[PDB]
């Protein structure tokens, strides 16, 4: 038939179920509430399992374990991990060209007149950078991993959120080539060997390289551009990555809201504990 | 006699991680010789250190201190949890964290009812007791994340491990010293002191406090499951442990990199 579980019933399902319930049709609305009251048993009981093995084999958490499967690989090809603070300035936004009248702007988290929560690890990655070029005459390689913070309003959005970011300042080779390969670092050590690489127009980027799963965002890319870079005394080739950990490890597990595998006082590792 | 200037201490400090504080001097010609030579093993020192990261790259020290501590809490039975660092402005209430008490002047508000966490008590609690409704046995979990506070050894982001466990124990405090004594040893920092609740001291700085049974953060039921906590400030063990010569050098930073200066 036609007749598919209602949107209030899909989110219900959903709730402490990880099933793919948007697919399922019915010939009416008899079927559908009857097949409804089955799969609420079901995504219960699955649930109830899952807390109940947590507790029987304490571990790790998803996201952090995921986080370090991906850090060593990163450091295992050469990049530095660095840690930067939540915090960042009015100014700083600026030079991403993050000012008054741009969309994102309006998305920032202000802590005072001059500070605001970071939307993105680009700006503190940016300085570190820079400064470390200092140091070296070679390939400046860094990344990070933390939350970065966004007013949203639901689809794979979180207000915060755990980006993934990458810098690569004077590789050897082609900015774009290498820029795909570490890509395929982050992604096969993430689990997920299989995803496309499509050019998407960005507002502060112009045009980024993003990653999609079966059309779904887990990365934007870019080299440069010129703009961007010299507004952070950049001179020289230079590309990064920014990842969406937690939509990663949604697309992986297979759990059915981006909610579930990140940080929570309502889910667990993919199961709803209250 | 004469020591190091508090400006030249300041300076010294800026690129070096020695002890500056207890030399002492004859006369201000052998403070200023010895403040030039120490200034500038400090700068070349520093150097290099940044040169090797980048020749050979890490975990960054914070990173890798959570991971020790947390495999070792891991091995002892401890569920590792993440929660937001948003928490409302009623969980503060619940903590007794309310309009008059001084940690509430020091709270980053978000809006009129949301602020960033100063600590991970309140949503350790409440997964606690959650996961305590899934079993008949006791829950000990842990976490560790950033807690904010406006300060004046103070950031004002830190990273706080925060452990719990909830339910039928046996000898409280016995258990919660030796949760401590598994954190300490994995940190690498053995030799510490109990003080007092209890507080966990080493050369009289605290690193840790912790106490059995706060039933204050469960004001809404009667009747109480029996509880323990402790919470550490992770930068400050690994200050003290890397002996660096300020607490702003081996967490998250813009200028400092695993206790060097990028800058
Ligand atoms: N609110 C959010 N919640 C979770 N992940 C996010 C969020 N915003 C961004 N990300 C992730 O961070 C990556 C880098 O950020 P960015 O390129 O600025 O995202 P974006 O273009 O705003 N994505 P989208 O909002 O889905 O169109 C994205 O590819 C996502 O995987
Ligand atoms: N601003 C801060 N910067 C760094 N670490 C901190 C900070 N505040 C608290 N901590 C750490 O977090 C632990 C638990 O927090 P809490 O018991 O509330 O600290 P506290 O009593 O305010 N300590 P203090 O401010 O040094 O007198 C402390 O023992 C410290 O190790
Ligand atoms: N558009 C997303 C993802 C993204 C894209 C390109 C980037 N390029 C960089 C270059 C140098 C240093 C850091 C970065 C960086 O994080 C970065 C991040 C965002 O920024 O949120
Ligand atoms: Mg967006
Ligand atoms: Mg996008
Ligand atoms: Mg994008
Ligand atoms: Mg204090
Ligand atoms: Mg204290």
């Amino acid at each position: 038939g036609t007749v598919k579980y209602t949107d209030a019933q899909i989110q219900r399902l959903r709730e402490y179920g990880n099933g793919t319930y948007e697919q399922k049709v019915f010939e009416d609305l008899a079927s559908r509430d009857a097949a409804f009251s089955k799969e609420m048993s079901v995504a219960s009981t699955d649930n109830e399992k899952k807390i109940k093995g947590m507790i029987a084999n304490p571990s790790r958490h998803g996201l952090t374990q995921l986080m370090n499967d991906i850090a060593d690989a990163l450091v295992a090809e050469g990049f530095i991990e660095v840690r930067t603070p939540i915090f960042i300035s009015k100014d700083a936004l600026a030079r991403m060209t993050i000012t008054e009248d741009k969309p994102l702007f309006k998305q920032v988290f202000w802590i005072d007149e001059k500070r605001a929560l970071r939307p993105m690890l680009a700006p503190n990655l940016y300085s570190v950078m820079r400064d470390l070029r200092d140091h070296t005459d070679g390939p400046v390689k860094i990344f990070e991993m933390g939350s970065c913070f966004r007013k949203e309003s639901s689809g794979m959005h979180l207000e915060e959120f755990t980006m993934l970011a990458l810098g690569d300042m004077g590789p050897r080779g082609d900015a774009t080539e290498v820029l795909k390969n570490y890509i395929s670092v982050v992604m096969k050590a993430a689990g997920l060997p299989d995803y496309d690489l499509v050019q998407e127009e960005s507002d502060v980027y112009k045009e980024t390289i993003d990653v999609e799963i079966n059309g779904q965002e887990v990365c934007s890319a870019a080299v440069g551009p010129h703009y961007l870079d010299a507004a952070h005394d950049v001179h020289e080739p230079c590309s990064g990555a920014g990842f969406g950990l937690e939509r990663l490890l949604t697309i992986r597990e297979k759990y059915s809201t981006v909610k579930k595998g990140g940080a929570s006082i309502s889910y667990l590792n993919g199961a709803k504990i209250n």
